[PDB]
């Protein structure tokens, strides 16, 4: 018999086909033959962490931020057909707008005509600020003659006011072949023009999984174009006499995709609330969408995917987030199934590390109490839960140097949406583990070599400096 080399993806895949079989290909998809898109000088700079400093409370070394903008510009400059962007509102500004304009100029100067879609999610509280025909006109102006060659769609959207749903994915796809995604929304959002930068992470790849991200954006733009005349759902603007490009990606880029490397990946996203009510093909049979809406799960496969990734761990789990708990009624406080899966792992002796952003930006007491309570349901007592938790948990707030705050007085903050298991398989994307009902997207990658680079470049230094704040740390017998 043959032994799989991708046991973690196999497990996640099996769950996704149970929960969202009708969404395979569009909202989630497993592909082989990808390449983590790091140069030759640096094999590891597929991992776009920002700011990239460690051990320096002044953050002198901004190599990560410089690299991110160069990669955006470079990837867009190599476009020959299509550029596909999603983020949270506002529309691109500052250094990110500069990288987009420079990339588009670079591609236009090589003789290319491009189709470009720029899609942002707006919170009703934010709406007025986001004006797509204004952004269209500002981008057109900055491009100059290069704008002659750009067919542009620009839109902001809210899929549900009542259930607080809009786009939160942060994606850049060029020619359906290269993709960047992760947690980085804009330069100012992460205070990168600043000496207290926020810590964040994106990944860059090429290959079939880039097509997966284009198909996810086709799913959002199909709904956007269907609703482009409903002023309460969508504000849409286009250049010239262009239409609304619902399926830019299906149309201009094929579906069979040649391999660029040897990395297997599961692309996975969610449709939030108000795009699709249910996956009609699903037979899954498991107001609060996170914990008590079957139909919601079937159209938000990323929630199940992340819980399955946790469940697939045989040895150890590292979680790095802004928080695990939500503070946004009517959203629930936490994902019950997630904490239950973390508890079950600790009850089996699998190690769990949780690093969250400083509450200033206890937060920790809330996490450990809930984990303890879920473990008590499993182990039968509070004393047995404490044994399981204290012996298997690391829980701390994030630090990037031996200083308790940045040198300039402000606390450290982090925006990662990162999960890694068994130094083998990890998620990088925009989906937070705390309850949220937005459209999101990310990649689950199984590669021990890449996961060890993630350890060496991110998770190891992270823990080196964050452990000073730990309220629980089985490796030093701390359990407060």
């Amino acid at each position: 018999s043959a032994d799989s080399a991708t046991p973690h993806l196999d497990a996640v895949e099996q769950t996704l086909r149970q929960v969202s079989p009708g969404l395979e290909g569009d909202v989630w998809e497993r592909t082989s033959g990808n390449k983590l898109d790091g140069s030759a000088a640096d094999p590891s700079d597929w991992l776009l962490q920002t700011p990239g400093c460690w051990g320096d409370d002044k953050c002198a070394d901004r190599v990560g931020t410089k690299r991110l903008l160069a990669k955006m510009t470079e990837n867009i400059g190599n476009a020959t057909r299509t550029v596909d962007i999603s983020t949270l509102a506002p529309f691109p500004n500052g250094a990110f707008q500069d990288a987009i304009v420079a990339g588009l100029k670079e591609s236009a100067a090589k003789g290319n005509k491009l189709k470009v879609r720029i899609l942002v999610g707006a919170a009703p509280v934010y709406h007025m600020n986001v004006m797509p025909s204004k952004y269209r006109d500002e981008l057109t102006a900055k491009l100059g003659k290069a704008a002659e060659n750009i067919t542009l769609n620009v839109a902001s959207m809210t899929t549900s006011k009542t259930a607080f749903s809009w786009n939160h994915s942060k994606i850049l796809v060029v020619d359906g072949q290269s993709a960047l995604t992760g947690g980085i929304n804009s330069w100012k959002d992460d205070y990168l023009d600043t000496t207290h930068p926020v810590s964040d992470v994106d990944l860059a790849l090429t290959g079939p999984a880039a097509g997966s991200a284009g198909r996810y954006l086709d799913t959002l733009w199909t709904w956007t174009c269907q609703n482009k005349s409903n002023i309460a759902s969508v504000w849409f603007a286009a250049s010239g006499n262009a239409g609304c490009m619902a399926t830019m990606h299906k149309d201009t880029n094929p579906k069979a995709s040649p391999a660029t490397g040897n990395v297997p990946v599961i692309a996975v996203g969610g449709l939030g609330v108000g795009i699709k009510d249910v996956d009609p093909k699903s037979t899954f049979r498991p107001h609060d969408n996170t914990n008590a809406d079957r139909d919601y799960d079937t159209v938000n496969p990323e929630e199940s995917a992340l819980r399955a990734l946790v469940a697939s761990a045989k040895s150890h789990i590292e979680i790095s987030q802004q928080d695990l708990n939500a503070t946004c009624p009517p959203l629930p406080r936490y994902d019950i199934r997630l904490y239950d899966a973390l508890a079950a792992k600790m009850a089996a002796g699998v190690k769990v590390r949780i690093v969250v952003s400083d509450p200033a930006n206890k937060s920790l007491s809330e996490i450990s109490d809930t984990l303890r309570n879920r473990l008590a349901n499993i182990t039968g007592s509070q004393q047995a839960a404490k044994t399981a938790m204290c012996s298997n948990l690391q829980l701390a707030t994030f630090r990037s140097s031996p200083n308790d705050k940045w040198a300039d007085g402000h606390p450290y903050a982090q925006h990662h949406k990162l999960v890694s298991v068994d130094s083998s398989t990890f998620y990088i994307g925009s989906k937070n583990l705390y309850p949220s009902w937005l459209q999101d997207f990310g990649y689950i990658v199984e590669s021990p070599e890449a996961a060890k680079q993630l350890d060496a470049k991110l998770l190891d230094p992270q823990w080196k400096y964050s452990q000073e704040t730990a309220t629980v740390d089985y490796a030093r017998g701390i359990c407060n």
